């Protein structure tokens, strides 16, 4: 509808605002505008290095009595350098301190790969390989469950897990909480049908990231594929008298996914919200699904030999 139910009974807004690459100097105004426009879900992470500034916006709007806390669905994520069981609570509390909140709605394992603990987000050796840590997804999951038990987070989940990694959590001895959500890259050029079918079949809500193809990702080249400029998608938009962004946001919604487009531009933040008053046809949905090229925006070559690297599997 406009929300999907999670395994804890919470209603997750199907549309949220993404914050990766939203600079600290611009993000506060972006989140204020988004809340005004009607977004009730913000996707955050410690590695985005902007949680303080998102927190400022949230507090402004709570103080303005625009929203109360219970009407917001705030997501953040545990960065790769904090997979050690003993570091998880501190990481969560730092995020909470930065966001100026007392709890998160959802806290995710950001990637299945643990990285060497320390002050660098991407610890590299002298040949530029990311340095891994002696951590594993099951032990980290156990530490995530403690956060629920402690009341710091309402729901926990995973991000960028392949179907075997999801399976490993579900099959964990002594599992206490099933993951609520798996947040994965999803757009017409990477449709993920098998992994979505798997996750949904298992009662895990899927959130689609990079739904516009992340045209501002820092490793994009001007010649790379571009969803917003794909003339085939432009045609589908024109037929509905919508923008290509609206089509791209609507597409995951009709697959029963949560979607989290990012913008720091007020006009676009508003534009991107106007997706609840039209429907893509069956033909439109099939056509968009047929553009799948297994083209992935978010992967790092410097991690491909990690034991937990998620993208060697078919799904
Ligand atoms: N879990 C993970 O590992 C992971 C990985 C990637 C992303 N994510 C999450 O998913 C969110 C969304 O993915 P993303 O940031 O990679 O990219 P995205 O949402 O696919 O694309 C954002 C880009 O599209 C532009 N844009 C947005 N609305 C527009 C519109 N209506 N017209 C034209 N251009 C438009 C933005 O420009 P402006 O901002 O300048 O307006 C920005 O350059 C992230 O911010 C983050 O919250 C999670
Ligand atoms: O992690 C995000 O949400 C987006 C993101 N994505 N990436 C690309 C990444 N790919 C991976 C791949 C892995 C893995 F699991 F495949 F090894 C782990 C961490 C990363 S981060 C970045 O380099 C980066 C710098 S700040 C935010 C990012």
């Amino acid at each position: 509808a406009s929300r999907l139910l999670l395994n804890n009974g919470a209603k997750m807004p199907i549309l949220g605002l993404g914050t990766w690459k939203s600079p600290p100097g611009q993000v506060t105004e972006a989140v204020k505008v988004a809340i005004d426009v009607g977004y009730r879900h913000i996707d955050c992470a410690h590695v985005y290095q902007n949680e303080n500034e998102v927190g400022v916006a949230i507090q402004e709007k709570l103080r303005e009595q625009v929203v109360k806390r219970e009407e917001l669905f705030i997501v953040s994520k545990l960065w790769c350098t904090y997979h050690e069981k003993g570091l998880v609570k501190g990481a969560c509390q730092k995020t909470l301190s930065d966001l100026k909140l007392d709890y998160l709605d959802l806290y995710l394992i950001h990637w299945p790969t643990g990285f060497k603990p320390g002050k660098e987000f991407f610890p590299l050796d002298e040949s530029g390989n990311v340095v891994p840590s002696d951590t594993n997804i099951l032990d980290t999951w156990a530490a995530m469950e403690e956060l629920v038990d402690e009341g710091l987070v309402k729901a926990i989940g995973i991000s960028n897990f392949n179907h075997l990694q999801v399976e490993m959590i579900l099959n964990k001895p002594g599992l206490k909480y099933k993951p609520a959500v798996n947040q994965i890259e999803c757009h017409p050029y990477l449709t993920q049908e098998k992994l979505i079918q798997y996750c949904q079949s298992k009662g895990i809500v899927v959130t689609a990231y990079s739904p516009l193809g992340s045209p501002d990702r820092p490793w994009a080249k001007p010649e790379d594929p571009s969803l917003l400029e794909d003339p085939r998608i432009k045609a589908i938009a024109a037929k509905h008298n919508k923008t290509t962004a609206q089509v791209l946001i609507r597409f995951p919604m009709q697959r029963n996914l949560v979607v989290i487009p990012k913008s720091v531009t007020p006009e676009r933040i508003a534009e991107n919200f106007k997706v609840f008053d039209f429907e893509l046809s069956s033909q439109d949905m099939t056509t968009l699904l047929s553009y799948n090229r297994n083209w992935r925006v978010c992967a790092l070559l410097s991690c491909t030999s990690h034991k937990d690297y998620p993208f060697h599997e078919e799904f």
